[PDB]
């Protein structure tokens, strides 16, 4: 017989600033956000056609956390699970690749992070999310609970004792900028091996109102012992080494960068959950 499609929704686990709490939230998707959905396991049939056809199927955010399958031309790409058994499904964001095949190298997406990736427009393309849903039923709604698998550095700038904040050019040296995201397991990890001469740079504009901050999404990694922060501001160069730590998946690591006239100081703030810009 003809089996109806499954209906897909998505929550993202992150800090909601207006309530100051880590929550599952489905109202924080961008209007054209794309996810890839894979049927991992069919508990009734160990060697079924579902687990073979329904791999990396593209879905688009319709409104809220509600997703609709992407159909270009006269296609019907909906996932139609069959039977009364349970299924395991995986999902990830941002979608890439083709339907029926795992993206990258057997599900492993390689990427080299730069400062150009940290703009408003480009930072969502390296903000890798993963979800796994167990006990999924045929012809039913399923909600994926996505987690941010990357790590984040937040630089919070302040000026005291007569110093003034101006537009900056910020440099972070010796971080591991290359890494990979596995869409099958959700593991996001920086490549092994030290890269002491690596450099990430960004232009940070002095805002008209509020706090001046910079956020850097990176692959999770244990920072090397020496990470230099260089700031070019109002025709002056400030350099200071960072207090280093291990940068884990799903956490934000804020640093208080203060221009105390004349010194630029760096202190580590308390580890946070996934902080987003309001
Ligand atoms: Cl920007
Ligand atoms: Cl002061
Ligand atoms: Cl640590
Ligand atoms: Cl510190």
């Amino acid at each position: 017989r003809a089996y109806k499609p499954i209906e897909i929704y998505g929550n993202i686990n992150e800090v909601v600033n207006n309530v100051q709490e880590t929550r599952a939230v489905g109202a924080a998707w961008g209007s054209d956000d794309r996810i890839g959905v894979t049927v991992e396991a069919d508990e009734d049939n160990a060697t079924a056609n579902a687990v073979d056809t329904y791999i990396n199927i593209q879905y688009r955010n319709e409104t809220g956390g509600s997703f609709r399958v992407v159909n270009e031309g006269s296609t019907d790409n909906n996932i139609r699970l069959k039977g009364e058994g349970e299924f395991t499904l995986n999902a990830y964001y941002p979608y890439q690749g083709a339907n029926g095949t795992l993206p990258g190298t057997e599900g492993v997406i390689a990427k080299t992070i730069s400062g150009a990736d940290q703009t408003t427009d480009k930072q969502p393309q390296i903000d890798f999310l993963f979800a796994q849903a167990t006990g999924v039923r045929a012809e039913s709604p399923v909600t994926f609970d996505f987690s941010h698998k990357m790590t984040k550095i937040i630089l919070k700038f302040k000026a005291t004792n007569g110093a003034t904040l101006n537009n900056m050019k910020v440099y972070l040296k010796s971080l591991q900028l290359e890494g990979s995201f596995n869409v099958t397991t959700g593991e996001a990890v920086a490549k092994s091996g030290a890269t002491p001469n690596s450099e990430l740079s960004m232009d940070i504009a002095k805002p008209a109102e509020g706090e001046m901050t910079a956020s850097i999404i990176l692959f999770p990694q244990d920072m090397p012992e020496k990470v230099l922060l260089e700031v070019r501001m109002n025709d002056e160069t400030y350099t200071q080494y960072m207090p280093v730590q291990n940068l884990e998946s799903g956490h934000a690591y804020p640093y208080n960068v203060t221009f105390e006239n004349p010194a630029m100081t760096i202190t580590k703030a308390e580890i946070e959950d996934w902080i987003v810009e309001d």
